[PDB]
């Protein structure tokens, strides 16, 4: 299913990061925030989508065509931050969840994560359908479990309503609401999804066209709503299970599997490592993919795929061996990307409502609106919260 894959693809680590600690430490009063960030990234992705199916060109390829080069240049290395972010939780939640499992130190976590991830990358696309089906069926049925939990845990329904209320309790409560909106509104997939519909016609015509943006919008929405069902879900059953009851190293990803004991009993711990395991070294390599071709995009050359693969590595190696908390650096890097929600949003908005570029499917002049009033929202989430951490 449409819905079930994508849900999949963006439950990465960092969601599980996000979802855990913001419910255990806030309890349900950021709610609003997984509600308000999946529906903005329904219209960004939408646009991202029908940005591809129209120009066939996704949006570094646009943005290498048309951009001064200095301009084109800063594009492509911000992107690479954006590429480093993203790869950093992935790529250390692989870890994280090794040692949930075996109980190695964390780097040799990341040692067996950098095997598997140089291995994953050769193999070629045949042999990892049956792996892009196993990843699929451990978070989904994961993600299933949460939405029988927040049942079953019989969460205050008092507490839930005034949660999807807006009320920020101050810089951390801003600094957690910022991560969320960096998992959901993932600036990675911004540049990529234009390159997955790009080639997406059968054949090029104005029909073909307004039939693909008639079944991403569906898919895309479907997914996204089972997406947001869960991470609402799984922040909803950490906050019934954590949140008030003052427990040691609550919202950490190395006690998180306690939000399923009761549903799952003694396979708590290693169902919910093994869907944390699967969710980051599919992510970690789907990412490096999309990094390579957003540098393609940008520059008309790439670096070698091990390469790209070697230098994302570093910043998780020196994270482990700097003795940071593993789920607090993954929530660091969702902080990062979404300061890079707002760059990639400018292009995005000024391509898809210009005719030379969509032609006949210019974006509605109502969305491009709402596409804008959701980067002046995120430009002031950022800009307030990166405020506090000032002083203020
Ligand atoms: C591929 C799927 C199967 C997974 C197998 C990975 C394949 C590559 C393993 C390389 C060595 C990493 C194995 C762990 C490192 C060996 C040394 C060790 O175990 O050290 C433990 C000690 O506690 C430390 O001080
Ligand atoms: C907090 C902010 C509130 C957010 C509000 C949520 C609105 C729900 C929108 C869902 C998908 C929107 C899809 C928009 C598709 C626009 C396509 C268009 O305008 O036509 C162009 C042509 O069809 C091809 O490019
Ligand atoms: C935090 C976001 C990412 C931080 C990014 C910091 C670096 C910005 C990139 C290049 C410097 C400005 C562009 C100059 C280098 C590009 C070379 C070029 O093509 O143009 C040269 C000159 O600027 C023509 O006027
Ligand atoms: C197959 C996994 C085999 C796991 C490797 C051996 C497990 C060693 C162990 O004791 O488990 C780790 C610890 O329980 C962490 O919860
Ligand atoms: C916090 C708000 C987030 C929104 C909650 C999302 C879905 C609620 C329903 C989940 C859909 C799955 C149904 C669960 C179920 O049927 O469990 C029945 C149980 O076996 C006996 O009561
Ligand atoms: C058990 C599975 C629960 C799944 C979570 C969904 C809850 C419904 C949405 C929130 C509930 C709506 C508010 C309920 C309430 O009691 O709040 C009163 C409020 O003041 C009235 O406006
Ligand atoms: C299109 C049909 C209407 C949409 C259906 C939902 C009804 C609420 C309206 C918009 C949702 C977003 C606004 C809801 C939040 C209240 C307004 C607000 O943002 O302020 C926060 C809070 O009130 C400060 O104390
Ligand atoms: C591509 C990005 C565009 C670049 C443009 C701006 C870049 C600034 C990025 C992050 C600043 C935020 C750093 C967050 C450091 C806070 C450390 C922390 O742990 O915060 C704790 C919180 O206050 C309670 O838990
Ligand atoms: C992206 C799809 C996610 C699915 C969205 C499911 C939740 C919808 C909102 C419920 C608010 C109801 C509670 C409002 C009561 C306020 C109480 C004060
Ligand atoms: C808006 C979402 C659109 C996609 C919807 C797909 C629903 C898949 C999940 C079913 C959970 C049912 C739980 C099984 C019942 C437990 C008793
Ligand atoms: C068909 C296959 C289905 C079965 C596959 C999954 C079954 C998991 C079985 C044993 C869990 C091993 C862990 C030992 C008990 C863990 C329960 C617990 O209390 O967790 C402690 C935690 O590890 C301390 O941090
Ligand atoms: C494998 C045990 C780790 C110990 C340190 C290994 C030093 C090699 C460093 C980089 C090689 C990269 C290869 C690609
Ligand atoms: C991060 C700072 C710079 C790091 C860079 C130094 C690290 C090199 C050490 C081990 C990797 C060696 C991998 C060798 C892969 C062989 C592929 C090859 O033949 O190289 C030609 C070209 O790179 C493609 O065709
Ligand atoms: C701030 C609340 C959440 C953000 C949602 C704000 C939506 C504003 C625009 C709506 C449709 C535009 C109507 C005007 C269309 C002109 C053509
Ligand atoms: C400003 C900061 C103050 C906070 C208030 C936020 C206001 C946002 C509306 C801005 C949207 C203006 C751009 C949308 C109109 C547009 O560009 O659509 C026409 C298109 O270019 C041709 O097809
Ligand atoms: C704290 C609140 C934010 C404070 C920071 C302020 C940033 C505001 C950003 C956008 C405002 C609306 C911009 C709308 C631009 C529309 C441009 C357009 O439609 O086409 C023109 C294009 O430049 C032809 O090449
Ligand atoms: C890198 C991506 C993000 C870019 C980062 C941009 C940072 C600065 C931009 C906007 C400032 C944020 C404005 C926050 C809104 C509060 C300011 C305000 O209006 O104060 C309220 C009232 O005036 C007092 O009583
Ligand atoms: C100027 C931008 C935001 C301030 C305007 C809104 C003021 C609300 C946030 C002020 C605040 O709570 O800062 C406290 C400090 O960071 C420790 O608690
Ligand atoms: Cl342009
Ligand atoms: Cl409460
Ligand atoms: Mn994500
Ligand atoms: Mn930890």
């Amino acid at each position: 299913g449409p819905a079930v894959i994508a849900s999949i693809a963006y439950m990465d680590p960092g969601n599980f990061a996000t979802n855990i600690e913001g419910g255990a430490r806030y309890g349900y009063s950021l709610l609003w925030v997984i509600l308000a960030a999946n529906l903005m990234a329904m219209v960004i992705q939408n646009l991202s989508a029908n940005l591809g199916i129209a120009s066939g060109r996704n949006l570094p390829e646009l943005i290498r065509e048309r951009w001064p080069r200095p301009l084109v240049w800063f594009y492509w290395i911000q992107a690479e931050l954006v590429a480093m972010a993203t790869d950093l939780a992935e790529f250390l939640g692989a870890a994280l969840a090794i040692q949930l499992l075996t109980g190695l130190p964390m780097f040799w976590g990341a040692v067996v994560t950098g095997v598997v991830t140089f291995w994953l990358l050769n193999l070629q696309k045949r042999g990892t359908r049956p792996l892009e089906l196993a990843v699929g069926a451990f978070v989904l049925m994961i993600g299933v479990a949460y939405l029988v939990q927040v049942v079953l845990a019989r969460p205050d329904l008092a507490a839930v309503g005034a949660g999807f209320v807006p009320r920020l309790q101050g810089p951390g409560s801003a600094y957690l609401a910022v991560g969320i909106i960096g998992a959901t509104v993932a600036p990675h997939v911004i540049y990529l999804h234009s390159a997955l519909t790009q080639g997406r016609i059968q054949t090029d015509t104005t029909e073909e066209k307004r039939r693909l943006v008639r079944l991403n919008r569906v898919d895309v929405i479907a997914a996204m709503g089972l997406a947001g069902l869960i991470n609402m879900s799984m922040l909803a059953v950490a906050a019934a299970t954590f949140h008030g009851k003052n427990v040691e190293n609550a919202g950490d990803l190395t006690t998180a599997y306690q939000t399923l004991t009761p549903l799952l009993g003694p396979a708590a711990s290693v169902l919910f490592a093994v869907a944390l395991l699967a969710s980051g070294l599919s992510s970690s390599a789907v990412g490096t993919m999309a990094g390579d071709v957003i540098m393609q995009g940008f520059m008309g050359f790439h670096i070698p795929l091990w390469l790209r693969r070697l230098i994302t590595m570093l910043p998780a190696f020196i994270v482990i061996l700097l003795g940071m908390d593993p789920s607090s650096v993954l929530i660091l890097s969702q902080v990062i990307l979404c300061f890079g929600v707002p760059f990639a949003l400018v292009p995005l908005l000024l391509f898809t409502a210009r005719r030379d570029v969509m032609g006949a499917l210019v974006t509605r002049r109502s969305f491009t609106v709402i596409g804008w009033v959701i980067a002046v929202i995120i430009i002031a989430l950022n800009g307030y919260l990166l405020w506090e951490l000032l002083g203020g």
